């Protein structure tokens, strides 16, 4: 029930100072952190950068694999000019679980390590003095929290995780920490939808505030020129001769919201950039601004060698440099909400994102049978609400993914899907498509939930998990056989392939190819391309993965996952040049 | 005296002595004073054929320089009493003395051409006998290939070559025990002419007696199509199947000694291809049509045998060269095992046969007292090479130096002499040439009148104008190509080295030197240049596969300029040539 997830801005009514830097850090295996006073703060631990996953900074494995309570400590200054304002610490992500103490006093908890949350500390600090913030984070996985997984205990006592997902359990203060001072009466939320008529457009907005003061809304273009204004919390901004936002061709207008009448100084100002564009599913078409498009891309994680799962602006800007070069125009934020700065860059660069909530693991290799479904569901729907509230105004969000590879064959999955889909059908004012990925075991013959998603996202791995090597010929025929069945039943919704590919160890070559070589990656991708091109209802290809990424140790995991088109260092495998050639030859309206 | 390859029939036997010999180093030079020439069994087992270097875990052995000893027992059949008995050594790198049953039979200089020892009177027919080989692998400016031997401050001897490849040494090729007739074929020659659909093989036969000679040619199905009598003669082949590039057809030649009445005294058989080679101004003509050369760039180098011939690697190297569209290669920088040419003959490849005249330059050379003995051994190894490989249809040209220092005006007497003393050795009179290094250019080279066609070694984008400078390196190469064109070049030009070290697995966007992408970028550049000039009639890239090399800070475990890895898998540049070369016809530029 987060009152507001607006991204921090700086103006005369709102301040935002980052608390990033080095913190004190201590493990707590015994769980006696609070018994012995760590919540008042400490400086007898190890320095830990923020934001950063804490796991890879340690040379010993038990610390890399640590599972339990852990503590971050820091001092921060509160200016005396802040007295009277609404004061918040905004945590952009604490994986997975956090209790926040300021000066020894408990402020709040939070569940879910991938969305932001703020702590009202207005009453917990001395103004004009140094205060202390302590974070008691937790790490464990259970089937009652997203991402789904288990926590086991080695015979020697140490806890460790057995995830139901691929990626590594990178943990800790994974994203920035802000100190905010906001007006007492302020903007909490706003919403935008768009309509196009001829060369003109209309933004339809609403604004939520914690009070009754008047609301002025003003829309300015790229050069600061005001082009529409309106009064009140509902309204319609008329933009004549609009500059539409276009795939791989962004145009962003600045939106400005202010509280007060013209006898006041503005009691609050908020500011955000939005793109004027519309998204419709029509038949099997995905329409952006009423012309069909064809998705090309990935397939991503937030993973980097030094930050773990933490947001790094350098790695993010290179991922976009690469993705623009290679011809992509879309990617899915698998398998969890990304740092907010990523959606701002997709807006700036004209990319189409599939925003995913962290519901991986709904799949035991009897899931929906059990009793952890009650608590799991609360957290799932709550994480879906907060995700849609945070990112709804980004032009680059195209669709919401509400599961990843859930067990759709279990008939008991249908009551759960009915509930999730019912409870979310109206969260997004733009009413974009809501979907999920179907795993390989989940086909037109075996899935029970094919009626729900607004378009289809298939995860197919012929040539890797099935029909590998010289059997690849049988795998293509068996995929063509499935795609034949969709066609017969007459798919009325678009189909998008969202995973496929091949683990590839850069530098491994063979002629002829063998699984794991660079040549085999290309043969596999060429094979998929031949299938995609032979069916009109296939409307996009998102390969797995963009880069190689870290993973839980295992005998099938050559240090992480290696399915990337690029290495973890962000350099290209042979498959990168394949797609660089294919994707820059496919137009935006491919198949139409 | 005879370098014919061994064959098996009723007059001639041939049995390999390959396998595990005994082996000992002789750093002191006491082996003969110690009685080792009588054979020994107190050393280490060593495969033959194979270089001995890579079988030792200590660097002192791997790098050993000096006298080393091989010893083996072998059985001489009773049935062989009365024939000419021979130990034939296919290659002993670089120097050998041969002992049988402790008796010194013969010595040999040069480590890449075969020699035979007559052991007819040194054996006990019907029992075991001993063969011991005393080898040496020192280098000096008086032997090919050229280099120096130094002593370290700790006494140990170490080689410092004037060439790139590693000093792989020992019994690098098979050892045969031969049984030959007392009167036998020693040599033969072939030359060809064409006329319509008919051809003429012009042969001669060298013998060590006066018995009559009888030559017959049969086609691939065994049908006889021409006979002749006499030590000189001409076989008339009606409606001949010509030997074509990447399209071989081989006739079987059979030489037989003795008149129509006696038991046959000797039989010798070989496989030849009917085809002609002419340099017509600026074209290379095979069967009177112009060709365009594409290929490598090779070494005899494999992980486990070293320099030694390994038939598995050779058939694999050939499988790859056909896959990639190539049709030629140069046996840099020394004659190869004789099997390489027979496969070349069966696969219709064109070979440039190179004598180990490498390292004739320092970092001058033709201004030293070593030339006199160097030249002795040089023109002798030229004679042995042409005598051995004459009759192969697949040998296109002879290469008499690799990267000699032709800038000094003193190279000119020596070239003059080498080129006069080889003038009339090859009966087919194929073109004689050599490679010009980066420093030897139209502006600076003093031996440009000698070669029959020009072989160019250029490394823009690697040893000069690397990295972002590559564009200035391309411009300089076209500069030099403009000056050749200005100088009115009348002989053909073939690029025979160019390329870039590449560590398989190193990727960068944009590229940096040593990555797979940069190599493709460099090879594309050279291609752009080659295609804008008509006198350029061939591209032989360096190198086919990563090969081993002396240790140095620029050698990342050997040379890495190879299109394929030392294990013979492709780098990205493999697929660039696979695309390009399989689209250039055999008559590109005509
Ligand atoms: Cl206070």
């Amino acid at each position: 029930m987060e009152t507001s997830l607006l991204y921090p801005v700086t103006n005369d009514q709102r301040t935002d100072q980052k608390l990033d830097g080095l913190w004190q850090f201590k493990f707590d295996e015994a769980g006696e952190g609070e018994k012995s006073g760590w919540e008042t703060g400490f400086h007898d631990g190890v320095s830990m950068p923020v934001p950063a996953s804490f796991n890879d900074f340690f040379t010993d494995k038990a610390s890399r694999e640590y599972t339990g309570d852990f503590w971050y400590s820091r001092n921060f200054f509160v200016p005396s000019a802040a007295k009277g304002k609404a004061l918040f610490l905004r945590f952009d992500a604490v994986t997975h679980r956090a209790t926040i103490f300021v000066n020894g006093k408990e402020i709040r908890t939070h569940e879910g390590g991938f969305l932001p949350f703020a702590a009202d500390i207005s009453e917990a600090v001395k103004y004009g003095a140094e205060n202390t913030v302590v974070v008691k984070g937790n790490n464990e996985l259970s089937r009652e929290a997203l991402p789904a997984g288990d926590t086991i205990t080695l015979r020697n006592g140490k806890k460790m995780v057995r995830p139901f997902f691929d990626f590594y359990n990178y943990s800790g203060l994974n994203r920035s920490v802000h100190l905010l001072s906001l007006p007492q009466e302020r903007v909490l939320d706003y919403t935008t939808t768009f309509a196009l008529a001829g060369n003109d457009a209309t933004v339809n907005y609403t604004v939520e505030t914690n009070g009754d003061a008047p609301v002025t809304v003003s829309l300015a273009d790229a050069d600061g020129q005001v082009v529409a204004t309106a009064q009140g919390k509902q309204g319609a901004l008329q933009v004549q001769n609009a500059h539409l936002w276009q795939v791989r061709n962004a145009y962003l207008y600045t939106l400005t919201i202010q509280l007060g009448d013209d006898t006041q100084t503005p009691l609050d100002t908020y500011t955000d950039r939005i793109g004027i564009r519309t998204i419709k599913i029509s038949g099997t078409d995905i329409l952006v601004n009423d012309k069909p498009i064809y998705l090309k891309g990935f397939g991503r994680h937030e993973d980097s060698p030094f930050a773990g799962r933490a947001f790094d602006l350098n790695v993010e800007k290179k991922d976009f440099a690469l993705m623009k070069w290679i011809g992509a125009n879309s990617f899915r934020t698998s398998h969890y909400p990304y740092d907010e700065q990523v959606y701002k860059i997709a807006d700036e660069e004209g990319f189409l994102l599939t925003d995913e909530v962290p519901a991986v693991g709904f799949k035991m290799a009897s899931f929906f049978k059990g009793p952890w479904l009650k608590k799991l569901h609360e957290r799932h729907i709550d994480q879906i609400r907060d995700l849609i509230k945070r990112d709804k105004n980004h032009p680059s969000v195209l669709a919401w993914s509400l599961f990843n590879e859930p067990d759709t064959i279990d008939e008991n999955a249908v009551p759960y899907f009915k509930q999730i889909f019912d409870e979310s059908k109206d969260l997004d004012p733009q009413g974009r498509p809501r979907t999920f990925t179907l795993s390989e075991d989940d086909t037109i013959e075996t899935s029970k939930v094919l009626d729900f998603p607004d378009f289809y996202m298939l995860n197919r791995y012929p040539g890797w998990y099935h029909f590998g090597g010289y059997q690849i010929s049988d795998g293509e025929a068996g995929l063509r056989d499935e795609m034949d069945k969709w066609q017969k039943a007459g798919v009325k919704k678009p189909v998008v392939f969202t995973e496929f590919g091949a683990d590839t160890e850069a530098g491994l070559h063979k002629l002829p190819s063998v699984m794991w070589t660079e040549e085999y990656q290309v043969e596999v991708l060429k094979m998929f391309s031949r299938v995609f091109d032979d069916y009109d209802f296939i409307k996009g290809e998102q390969v797995w993965n963009l880069a190689d990424f870290q993973t839980v140790e295992g005998n099938m995991r050559v240090n992480g996952n290696k399915k990337g088109i690029f290495t973890r260092d962000r350099q290209p495998k042979a498959a990168a040049f394949f797609y660089h050639d294919r994707w820059n030859k496919l137009p935006l309206d491919y198949k139409a």
